[PDB]
């Protein structure tokens, strides 16, 4: 029944988005609402098993069975979902903020899934509430995490994000040792989206640049506290900005639709949906004049 895609010619985008926003977002809200049930036929039965409650930060925010990431061994559960790319599977892994009791699991998944890049879009504490464990080392002294050894090589604080590099080694499969880059966006507001489009556009472009210069990146891990709206907004913006560099139409609706198929709450508020439109708007406004 419902639309899976709403492509807009770039030359029409400014007017499209104005029309969507007219009459207090009348049409924007109607469009957003058409996405409401996408993916929602899918079960999370494994995530709900009695063994796994402690492994979920939030008991009501769970991976679908069909797209969950599995750990090797006798207890395969982690709160994490695969997101396919346009050209190949497993472009992204979306996950929750690791718990003290799941941080070893997190690094095991990183190792086993050949991940080279992690994007974190939450602070560890927000508004007095714990949102994520500090699941990486506090300094440059090496530490075991389960069967893995980790050592932080650098930690670089920038105005709106912090970039860390780690050495990691686990049981040898496709590699025997690895460098991990971690991109920590530190300024997402406590309720609402970033104040500027520029900030997240530049964060997404920076991460994408680092990924693209890797000889082999693996899936990119993206997490907030729950692996929900902020993470989905990040990934959607990555897709949308690449679209603007390749095609003469942009499909924000489709980008969000595609994410919702694979995990609950991928772009979770109308405000995030609006923000994605504002980002596209602003890029196109600039380009029109250059
Ligand atoms: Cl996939
Ligand atoms: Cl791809």
């Amino acid at each position: 029944n419902r639309k899976t895609s709403c492509p807009i010619k770039i030359n029409q985008f400014e007017g499209h988005f104005m029309k969507l926003q007219a009459d207090s977002n009348y049409l924007l809200s109607k469009e957003y609402e058409e996405l409401k049930d996408v993916g929602r036929n899918q079960s999370c039965d494994i995530a709900l098993l009695p063994e796994n409650r402690g492994k979920n930060r939030y008991n009501n925010i769970l991976p679908y069975d069909a797209t969950r990431v599995k750990l090797s061994g006798g207890s395969d559960y982690i709160n994490a979902s695969y997101i396919p790319g346009n050209n190949f599977r497993r472009e992204y892994i979306v996950t929750q903020g690791p718990l003290p009791g799941t941080k070893d699991d997190f690094w095991k998944m990183v190792w086993e899934q050949n991940v080279h890049n992690i994007v974190m879009v939450t602070q560890c504490v927000e508004k007095g509430r714990v949102k994520c464990d500090h699941y990486w080392p506090a300094d440059q002294d090496s530490l075991y995490y389960g069967d893995l050894i980790l050592q932080m090589l650098s930690e670089s604080v920038l105005p709106e994000w912090t970039i860390r590099e780690f050495k990691i080694c686990g049981e040898e499969q496709l590699d025997a040792h690895r460098l991990i880059r971690h991109f920590h966006y530190t300024v997402w507001p406590d309720h609402g989206v970033p104040e500027t489009t520029q900030s997240l556009i530049q964060f997404v472009r920076t991460v994408r640049d680092y990924i693209n210069r890797s000889p082999g990146a693996g899936p990119t891990v993206v997490h907030c506290s729950a692996g929900v709206g902020r993470t989905g907004t990040f990934i959607a913006l990555d897709r949308i900005l690449q679209q603007l560099d390749s095609k003469d139409s942009v499909d924000i609706y489709g980008a969000v639709h595609d994410l919702r198929l694979h995990r609950v709450h991928m772009v979770q508020t109308e405000c995030q949906y609006v923000y994605l439109h504002q980002c596209v708007r602003d890029v196109l406004r600039a380009r029109k004049l250059r």
